């Protein structure tokens, strides 16, 4: 478990790459996030530009709102990536409601 | 995904800096290239300033 709330915008780029530079110590491939839907992209591109998100990689992302951010970016890397998803878009209740929306 | 450690690239023309290069910088992977327009030259640095 690795504390991620403590960080300022400023020294947000070098923070990040040392916290992989730790979880390479582990060689975790299996990583769980659980946090909110405003700081899960701002994780998800830093891995990107590293390059953590291969075939080999698997991530859990615990939040209600897997399909409420954007996930087309890592669509095409390789790993395995998990999530949760509470409004179903196939209902009826939620179509009449995204035919209005 | 194939920018890790493990791919080299060349990149094959006179600017190098001249495009967009930060976005592999920490990708792993090498990457060289050419620059003429060396921007540690003294001329082109008052250049810049002016530019």
């Amino acid at each position: 478990a690795i504390n991620v709330g403590n960080i300022n915008n400023d020294k947000k780029d070098e923070t990040y790459r040392s916290l992989f530079q730790d979880l390479e110590l582990k060689k975790e491939r299996r990583v769980i996030l659980d946090c909110e839907r405003d700081k899960v992209n701002d994780i998800v591109d830093q891995v990107i530009t590293i390059g953590k998100h291969v075939k080999g990689y698997h991530y859990i992302i615990a939040n209600l709102g897997f399909t409420d951010g954007d996930l087309l970016k890592i669509q095409f890397g390789g790993a395995e990536v998990s999530g949760f998803q509470i409004v179903d878009y196939d209902d009826s209740l939620v179509s009449k409601f995204i035919e209005r929306w």
